[PDB]
RNA sequence: GGCCGCGGCAGGUUCGAAUCCUGCCGCGAUCGCC
RNA sequence: GGCCGCGGCAGGUUCGAUCCUGCCGCGGCC
RNA sequence: GGCCGCGGCGCCGCGAUC
């Protein structure tokens, strides 16, 4: 009814409020106050700094410029005594490099040192980027900063907002980058639909042009790519969301979607009806960051689903949920089961000694020839694709990635039937079997 | 045992008594007189003119020449003619061209017309061939008519003599050339170990070298091959069994095996254990030659070979016996059942006016984005590899053989489970699962 | 003394004599006769197949041909099956796929399994891409063989040729293709004088044209290159050993450079001149390839190096040895000796409650401001390289490579001065240095 | 059924039929006539001379008895001069003194020329004691020839009859020496089930005594022990065998046991439920005869099993085979892995000198004292019995015997997990676990 | 010839070997043994 | 006459072409 | 199997090379 209206409804649910604001100045002043006493050269960048953070996510992001001359240790030891004299409650927090989480006055505050560099040239750490970021875009964006509030929630609430490894999508910075471009978020949406695997989108030279993979040109470095994880299937359903909504817009589009909570007995009736094999390898999630682990549990749902389709349990979809204290691998078979005879390749007929290898084995059925080469019937060591999950997993625990394959050879567990549909998954079954509302 | 003692014994098992070559030489003297009568050019040819037929197998063969002053279609009538005007008991067989068959004085007759020629180059027919074959051997063969008796019987006893389709196997002028070649029955044995898919025969050159296939070198013309119509499995199965021969020599491979008769309880016991799906098509059997019949019979076990493949079922083997009224194709599959739901493959994302068509289908469940294509969930129309024949034999007849399709047409049943056993195909089953005795 | 002389005189040291040619050509011929006897399809491959391969290099390539329609496990299977059997004293080697290798009449041979293709776009592998090197090859070669040679021996002298890890030079492949390129060893040179590190050269397209890296494009797959593993400095050493040949032509060129072997007492004297510290890591050889043990080396002295660097005893060259029993890694250093006391970071003079704290610890010297910050008068925990070194390669083990550090975290040695100069490093130090003859 | 009855039956399998002795007469008759034309001296011995030889074991010992005079190899070179002569097919042979194997007439003949000395006590080497043996034996053995070839079967039917290195059993000589002591071969049986590793037969003194261990004093020199090479547990074994054929009586101890037929998958199930490592050391087998063959897998083993106790991987039973072209040395061990790091005893803590040095090594973590002395924690170069193994074969080949440890030098696998089923050593493997079925 | 058991000499391992393992020699045994 | 192989034509299948079908001549096989 | 580069926050994952 209207996009205009729609827009307009949408920034409601976005743009933080007077209080959420007012929260931020007084901690911006107060850290402000604090960082000059101890006269370290520093500056404010990203979300907050710009004034395009979304309602609910205040966070202050501080960097410390530190001379080219400094090492890497010195720029760690100043930086973490900074950090911890100006945070009410600090925590040391890991990625390239150390830095320093905390709160001033209840409100969220990362303090990260970096080098200050005269050109993005002498750029060798992505903390040093954020500056130049920081730098290129507070006065581009400047009037538009609703217009990367409307493309953000827009894409939080259909889940890809976020370049994090648990969401593979969209970044903060790359948002802006693209109001940049297109100038609003209706532009971006309208052009987004022309979007293709090859798109190179390049803000600094003002141009589109068609490249080997999505890229979007950081118009501070000219070889990166701000949308290098941005995966594949996101890009797509992001260009398939845009076609929606032109054609039908709805402030639906930024309201987050409530999760498919059906009852056991639904589901149950629903895989009897699709007569698959479902089951969950169950096993204890590994005391490690997102990052490290999402990958891993993209690593062990492709290992296992390889071997179900080499098995020829033919596996249609895999899917996986990390909960606080267990990890689940979900997976869908076309087979429940196969038989247990089976086809073993023999020698070519003209290959006496191996003929008579293959031939003196001892088996339940006689050794036949066909195509002038030998095979023998012979017998499966598991004939559902559970069982067979069940010994890969138990014999293959370590390309199953490192900390989740580790778990695995600790404990897991086959979890299939109507047991499966107690634990904590039938959101991911759902979406998996693509179950309509 | 040994070797010597044992071809001593196989000799009785393998020639005619002189009873049996009474009864030919009776009906021989009594042809020519009628073929004098008349006074037209004939020849006596192959295995009884040559005496080397097999014991039981007492055939004669009589060729019509007529000049090169003829063309294609005045041969036939004066042909079968003469043919009708000097055979008993006489009919009309088709296998290449017209030609008379009946029994004088006890034993069948063939009765063949074709020309008369001075080289081997005006050679446009096949039954051209026959009387410079005859010429061929007449003078190299004999004295080893023995040898090629027990080639001949060697062979029939393993279900491999004879170049029909039903066999597949080596033609009685194969096994005369053969021995021409090594000069007895033994070393033909001995060499033939050594034979490979590529060996090739060159009688005419005394000599074997390395080809394409395996090609036995005609004498009468370098072009032909001799043991085109032996197939590849048929050959490693004669290399396999001199090998095995030479080995440890025995009587037995001169007698035919057992028909190994398995109780209907044992036969379901097995293919419970084997968990595979086994089923039979049983149509009516076509009134044509065999030479046609088996051909089709081989193309429509093919075809439905290959569609249980496609659709999953993943067969094992396949079979096909052809009573006096009923054919019957025989399938074995690992796969006793699939899931109802598969996965159709739509277009890539960036094609919005196919994505557009491939969304606009109703379907049960929610179509997904995978690697950058949409895919939809749909339902098949069959579960079962016996419910998938009823729908592809109903549809499909045509492509399963010209008479074999047009009967299957007409009617077709699928039989599975117990009811199988019943029919007459237990030494197909029993050998396409490798049944031991 | 002419330059097409010089190439007259060069091809008796590349071309194989007669004696070897004959010792491969019948090692071809067993090599066939055995693989024919087992009914394998093959084709022989590489430098062998092509008559290019080097006087005294003779070794035969066999890849075994098998349908698309084996899995990885058959064709391994079938693979190694067939090796074993047709070469003595065979070897199982680990390459993409396990592969045999082994002898055959006194010849090495190579005997690697591998998919029959028909379009080069099904490679995924790279022993699938050779067979379609080899035809397109085979052809443009021919008459050209001996130029191959000659690049071959020109390279090998200098050692530069071949791609394994060991040499980072140029492969087989690369020669003959650059040959085609050019059409003979003295154009490539000629027109190498003028490659530069951006160099495309396009053999397919017959075109060569800038880009990003120095690139030789595979005529059978356009996004390879041929030249990947050839080094920077390699191909520097090329470039420039092309210049020096055109300016000056030798037969020295072709000729292998004899070892220095310099008495130990002459070493010691050179480094007592050059003023620097000398010195090794000496460690237990893992047993692993050459192609893994290399590249570790090459970390592990780099890692080794930086240290140096960040602990300012300004390292002027790295270079590492590989014998049967152990590994050396070798450095030499500007500095001998550096003092115990150095300058410490402390806070700017702003930040009471930080300087506090850092003038609290307790220390021999006072601490003093400069530029508005507070610095601190403290001790090295090491004041030689040497040292340095020993505490870095203790516990920064694992920094060094998987198995190199492996190994040096077991057990590992400082070798300097006299007791240096005794282990079989000579060479490799002469070589750091710049040790003329 | 009567014990009388089946030793009754036991004859039939241990007999030689009436062919198989007019064979051996009528070749040993021949081979006298060709002896005596020469006019040499010679003497018919051992198992075949007194009639006591096996059925299927068939062997003519002839010795030549030359004078005293000729020594060494005087008689050597000329003896084997007269033992071609003789026999038809002949071949040298070795074994502690050379002799001349062949055949006469289909019968295997041996010549060993030796001296013609006047009583036992001018013995020299075995070959001296033959002739003596003989006569003592060719009239006390006379109608008890019978009795010898039921204990000679009773014992080749248990793996236990022979006195070379492979079995360490039962010599004819001595089974012959037992049957003169005891009468029978059921009072051999009996009385055996009570002898002790310490009972001492003296045949010539006609009493049972007790020593220090199992020997069977030799009537011709009281110095030596006739059952020398059996071992403590095949004596072990005979007595544990004797004991069950007296309880439960049974043609069955006189048949030869199939081997253990078994299938991989189970086999692996085995080994996972003991939780053991089971690994091969797999080397092309050396080119000499069994006597020295075996002793050198005997001693590898042994050596190998030492090391693995020593580095603490606690191995359970070794055992090795050999196949046609291979060896196999196969071990079982508790430990699958071991902690990289292990304590090093230091010196005790008053001895400043050895303390220093001690402490000098530079280590990753702190030495310690314990109990008045120093310790160290150290690391180990390998964590896995395979990777010890692998360790101590490459460099202590040299010890694993004298052609066995060479061929180990050129090659060798280590093959452990689902791949060593593939090898021709389950039997061996089925054996050293004591699985049973 | 190979293996087995003792005596002698030379190495390796170690902070340090009469002893822990490797090698070269002498004397017996087994197939001292075979 | 059937089967197999090789070419051209017209339809099914699919979101649309890879894949199934039918029709005509060429070569092999019985 | 190891090495190099990319990605996300030194640890993981993915590409290139042998």
């Amino acid at each position: 009814m209207k996009v205009e209206e729609i827009l307009e409804k949408a920034l409601e649910l976005v743009i933080p409020d007077e209080e959420e604001v007012r929260k931020g100045r007084e901690a911006e002043e107060e850290l402000r106050r604090r960082l000059d006493e101890l006269g370290v050269e520093y500056v404010f960048v990203g979300s907050y700094a710009r004034n395009t953070w979304l309602k609910g996510s205040l966070e202050i992001d501080v960097f410390l410029l530190f001379p080219e001359e400094f090492s890497k240790e010195e720029l760690r030891e100043r930086g973490l005594e900074i950090g911890k004299a100006v945070l009410d409650s600090y925590e040391i927090r890991y990625a390239e490099h150390p830095y320093v989480h905390g709160v001033v006055k209840g409100v969220e505050v990362d303090v990260v040192p970096c080098y200050k560099l005269k050109e993005p040239k002498n750029i060798k750490s992505a903390v040093d980027r954020t500056p130049f970021h920081h730098k290129w875009l507070e006065g581009r964006i400047k009037g538009k900063e609703n217009e990367v509030r409307l493309l953000k929630g827009f894409l939080k609430a259909n889940g890809i907002y976020g370049a994090e490894y648990k969401v593979r999508g969209f970044s903060g910075y790359l948002c802006e980058l693209l109001i940049v471009f297109y100038g609003s978020f209706l532009e971006t949406v309208k052009n987004a639909r022309r979007w293709t695997r090859r798109t190179v989108i390049d803000v600094a030279k003002g141009e589109v042009r068609k490249g080997e993979e999505f890229f979007v040109v950081d118009p501070v470095d000219e070889k990166r790519n701000v949308a290098a994880n941005l995966s594949l299937d996101n890009l797509a359903r992001f260009v398939h969301l845009c076609r929606e909504f032109m054609e039908a817009p709805s402030l639906g589009f930024f309201k987050p979607k409530h999760p498919l909570e059906i009852e056991p007995e639904r589901l149950r009736k629903i895989v009897e009806e699709r007569g698959t094999a479902v089951f969950a390898v169950k096993f204890r999630k590994p005391d490690i960051v997102d990052d490290n682990l999402y990958p891993q549990l993209e690593r062990a749902s492709r290992k296992i689903f390889e071997f179900l389709e080499r098995e020829n349990f033919m596996p249609l979809r895999s899917a996986f949920k990390a909960s606080e204290e267990f990890c689940y691998l979900l997976f869908e078979c076309q087979i429940k089961e196969i038989s247990r005879v089976f086809r073993r390749m023999g020698p070519q007929f003209e290959d006496e000694r191996n003929v008579k290898k293959f031939l003196s084995r001892n088996r339940a059925f006689r050794p036949f020839i066909e195509n002038g080469r030998w095979w023998a019937f012979e017998m499966r060591k598991f004939t559902t694709p559970e069982e067979g999950v069940r010994s890969y997993a138990s014999t293959h625990w370590h390309t199953l990635g490192k900390n989740v394959g580790e778990s695995i050879r600790e404990y897991f567990e086959i979890i299939s039937g109507e047991k499966l549909f107690k634990e904590p998954v039938t959101a991911e079954l759902c979406e998996m079997m693509g179950v309509k509302d």
